[PDB]
């Protein structure tokens, strides 16, 4: 019954992340990984530390050997209103509260806004509420030893920039080998049951001859999904009612002015059709465009691209990719776990590239680390569970930045903002699983305020101009009741833009992004 | 693309108070009004002071001009057990803690009156919890100035009897025509929509003739729903399954003794086959019978009602209405939304006659603020949610002042009390968007206790005759674990006995509600 | 119109608990009792003693007149691994809290369970949460007047082993006869509703004879549901989608060294098929077992049953019992209440027999005392809902004792705990009423933390030998952020052992649970 074995296909990021994290947190587990000899950027979440922690890997060790950057915040160009406006989601446990009324909490800053429209546009949200957001905005780092950027910690409110192939191809050779993870090369070929009524892999073939035995198969070949989706059978639940993004096309740009230009940030350039990332690594940009087939074909989605790259899109070399913009209904069916694009993926619009795989890793270690490698049904649908209802959260977050942007200029964006209903179930008499549209909708709408409950939510909606008193006669009005003013605004304000204009006159003093991974990480370039 | 301009179909009260708001809140819009030449007394909420403080008025000067007066409580009469009995629902932010067990805390109250049951008759609740019951139960009115009604605002926790269309005659004069709202005389006959697959309104019909362009439309046709019911076409879900009532008669009685029987209150009597509303009025008693034709004829109603006003029911002019007792599945469908009795309609036992109107002006004016009249379909998916989720909350509290009543005297109280179940979804796996039922019935039978979340049901249960414990030696048991003790209730009985005798002493020698109207609104 | 009156059908323990609660809480009320003449050993919870305290019962009094002795936990042998392995639930308000980490709260034993293994392998969250554990572990019973014994409260920590054929026999002579509930002496043969439209029964009919008048009929016929099921047609839910227990069978054995083995505690021995019950009583043992048709023949349970009783297994009389395994989809059907068995039950693992019963009784003492025996329909439905709720929740919490089992080692302990689907409405959009699969799911593998909102849970799935945290390396990176440390985890560890091995000390000097019965109770 037990998990002894583990037999791992695919040796991406997602394979060796898998092999070495089992490795390293499940010794008492044998493991082999089967990868084809015969066979690119990607930004990371906050999420990424606890693994890189997990697995005691220091940013001086890894980085260098995967062109890695540093990353503090995830931009928005061009969302709210396709006129090159910026807002930024910059990474933070918590808002930091010090310039809040005690009385409006969250609700300060939408008052400011409403008073002092000139002094406070929908960029002052995130400087008013996150100073990491000053690094992000200045191209700037500091470890924050004496803590001079408030509520800002570099271990956990930095993530990381990664080529995802070197990320696994440095796991393989320090971690994974070392530990005794038995690497096979070949091609799956095809699985035998155990029985007509028992679907579990009895084994799997491998180049139409050898029979791979073990008690766990984890399924790391990515789109193809060949063990859940193919062998399993496991259905796809697309994302299509609330996100058009089908396609993506991906490229490598060479870097012009690399110092000024190996950002702090993966930057979201939004576009006619969908939206282009821009992943800076020590040697190259990582750009593609997430586009909908529904509003444009693949040659005019490139020739989009192109153009909105510059000169750079004349000779880059464009991939493209077919997109399972989506869910299996499960990601352990019978002796067969998906990890990685295998079992799911939400366009990386909120870097959520690697979270199908570290969230499913360290879900898996949990398990297996319980009680010697037994598990029962009862965990296995708790894992099913707990994942299907972490990309549901994730790609109803995603689907916001869209629905609430004020684009209707193309097709597409009038689609997204106009006429695409993204509350279905809301009219219904059952409470859903999934209702933060729904509380938000209630927050904002019926009792007109924000709430730290909305981690993350508050930015987005902040960057496409929205307020939780959208009026300051209605604030006026909720102070009537306890004979309450409103005059100490006129200090906020002056207290925070002074606050603001010292804060960038300190962050100008600390070294640039590419500075300090030239003297702290790299020790070069 | 944004909403520049608006077009109000309907005058009344809700076509002048959508038009008004709009006008003072939203002074980026272009405004119409189309109102047809060829065509009351009801009480407010708390919720209305909210909109007059938005809109700047001053009690002084809207008042007088609509015959309004003042009001601190609902009173309801014969409704627990069909014989006179009364209890209040009277205006308040919260349940004052002052005389609370610190352990007990709001299930005080139910202990005090299991103890000491000829002390603390049904009634008592409300004296115990909100001092406005007093105001209320003496007729007399106070700005508090001193805070020697504890927990009472004026401003804030009293709200207002008013005649609806003198109160939107008053909007018309001085803030929406002064503010530009462009008055158009005429009846919509029809309309164009944008294309085969646009379903929005390109323009809608004046006369048979004129086209009216406006970006959004507003329903404020009343039952008609001429625009989002008819011309758009939405479905209307009725409340027939947990509400009977789906007929009113209305008129207007006489005083006979002015300064006595203009009340502080609307007062709801239950009758064999549903309630009668009494609105007192600067000039007139505004009255009405709601009642149910499942379980009477429209004439044996008006005898009813007739025998229930006495001598004054005799000549009394009386105007049948047909009540639309329920909710279109949706408010904002493409670019019409429904504001008032169009959308929705809960019969006004919890004085909520003006509730689907202000709730949707304010959750309007709030998404054309938001970015200069820009709105996604997200907002307005969430403006249907919010003011669907509210009337299912209220016409949900409505049909408990039914279901928990003691009578069963006729076929229409036995149908309320006995037969109708108001859980029908509640033995189902799922949770349930409206669960106050379920919830109420989880917290008395299960947990044997009430909760500040009741906010309003409290009152209505306990005029009702129910306790969170049933009996005392329920709650002696709870204490015998850590050997605890209740012997402090006596304290809180002779000292609440001694606040509740001073407090009528010093509520008598404040002026009386018409007094009051008189020296301060008005100077008759 | 007003309940006046009252019609109880059956007199068991459920007929003659419903006739005294009655009788004594409901004072206004009319009562008659009717038990067939031709009609012819438990465990309780602490929620046993709120009914208790109620009608007044003193221990000195009844416990004598019904083989009673007390129980402080229920004890889950070969549960785990079936390998002999034992792990309590004992009985406590709250978890004590003295040895937590400020920090890490309730997740505390989880973390010094990774970090020391050999002092805290899953028998130590129980001694290391509730000190209740050690009485039952060392068959030891005391009033603890000074709270040597911390958090333990003997009146309300402590319940009951009783013959409830007795108990009821106790209460009709003590409470329900004295109080004037008249015992009526028949076989109830049919009914007749009020009119085709008003389904309420006009009268039931007595020895195809006497016609029975009363405003409420309270079904107390037990699996039979004459009432409920049969005459009023309530459907039956069953529980075998997550429960597979569908038949028992159950003995008399006499004590071999009565001292020794009349304990503290209600043993459940899980077996190839399912599990049996120990109950002590004063004058012998109750044993039965919980078995599954599905995976054993009734011949080859009996062997099995008989084995597992040693010596004593040849002789002993079983008697077979066809267990409803269910609910009826209501309680209170038109002027019909289900109270025990014609409702619903849960195999006893734990211990929740007269759940059914005393909640069900409390739930219409408190509705007819509200306004003098007037109910609307509204309160009826929010009865059908409370008790449905919880007999729900107990089955989901009786299921999870088998979920997470470590056994395979038979198809039915492989059904279990491999092939077993406990949460399949999870998957779908709607938040489910019953949702502790989906929640203690999260709370584990998504948050990695164990809440006193488990109240129940956290006993057995400790027992079962899960964490809250799997491994130590996790509790580790989770204080990375806030910059927090572990070290003071040797100081909890070495204090808590030396409050073990002198709690185990004091607890020896204490009686023997047969000895305070002697000395205390007979």
């Amino acid at each position: 019954v037990k998990i002894e074995s583990v037999a791992i296909v695919g040796g991406g990021s997602s394979g060796w992340m898998t092999a070495a994290a089992l490795s390293k947190l499940c010794p008492q587990l044998e493991i082999a990984l089967i990868e084809d000899p015969n066979i690119v950027g990607e930004s990371t979440l906050g999420h990424f530390n606890k693994f890189l922690h997990l697995l005691d890997l220091k940013d001086e060790d890894w980085m260098p050997a995967c062109n890695a950057t540093y990353k503090n915040s995830i931009r928005f160009t061009n969302f709210r209103e396709g006129k090159g406006e910026v807002f930024e989601y910059p990474f933070g446990p918590s808002l930091d509260v010090s310039f809040f009324s005690q009385t409006d909490g969250i609700n300060t800053w939408g008052k400011l806004a409403n008073k002092y429209p000139e002094d406070f546009p929908p960029e002052t949200f995130a400087r008013f509420v996150n100073s990491n957001t000053y690094l992000a905005e200045h191209n700037r780092l500091t470890r924050n030893k004496d803590n001079k950027i408030p509520n800002f910690n570099f271990d956990w409110d930095t993530a990381y920039h990664i080529d995802a192939e070197l990320f696994g191809q440095y796991l393989k050779e320090k971690i994974a080998l070392p530990n005794g993870v038995k690497h096979i090369q070949g091609k799956v070929t095809g699985y035998q049951k155990e029985s007509p009524n028992n679907h579990n892999f009895k084994y799997i073939i491998l180049d139409q001859e050898t029979a791979i035995f073990a008690d766990l198969y984890i399924d790391c070949t990515g789109f193809k999904s060949l063990l859940l989706g193919e062998f399993m059978g496991e259905a796809f639940s697309p994302f299509s009612k609330k996100l058009a993004n089908d396609k993506a096309m991906a490229t490598r740009i060479p870097y012009e002015n690399r110092e000024e230009e190996m950002h702090n940030v993966t930057d979201c350039h939004a576009m006619k059709n969908g939206w282009v990332w821009n992943i800076p690594l020590w040697n190259r940009i990582g750009t593609g465009y997430c586009y909908s087939s529904r509003f444009v074909s693949k040659d005019d989605a490139e020739a989009e691209f192109r153009e909105h790259l510059g000169e750079r899109g004349k000779d880059a070399k464009i991939f493209h990719i077919d997109i399972g913009h989506g869910k299996r209904t499960r990601a352990w069916v019978n002796n067969c776990v998906g990890i990685g694009l295998s079992y799911g993926f939400i366009e990386p619009l909120e870097s959520t590239g690697l979270l199908t795989t570290h969230e499913n890793i360290e879900n898996l270690v949990y398990l297996i680390n319980q009680r010697d490698g037994y598990v029962t049904q009862a965990e296995r649908d708790g894992f099913n569970y707990t994942c299907d209802h972490q990309i549901d959260s994730f790609s109803d977050f995603v689907a916001m930045h869209y629905a609430y942007s004020m684009r209707t200029d193309t097709p597409y964006w009038k689609w997204c903002t106009q006429m695409c209903n993204y509350m279905p179930e809301s009219m219904g008499p059952h409470r859903q699983k999934q209702s933060t549209w729904q509380d938000l909708s209630t927050d904002t709408i019926g009792l007109n305020t924000w709430h730290i409950n909305h981690n993350g939510i508050s930015f987005i909606i902040a960057g496409h101009g929205l307020r939780p008193q959208s009026y300051d006669k209605l604030s006026e009005v909720l102070l009537k009741r306890n004979n309450e003013s409103d005059y100490y605004y006129e200090d906020i304000r002056k207290d925070w833009l002074k606050h603001y204009e010292s804060m960038v006159e300190y962050v100008k003093t600390l070294p640039t992004h590419y500075e300090f991974l030239r003297d702290e990480i790299y020790g070069s370039a």
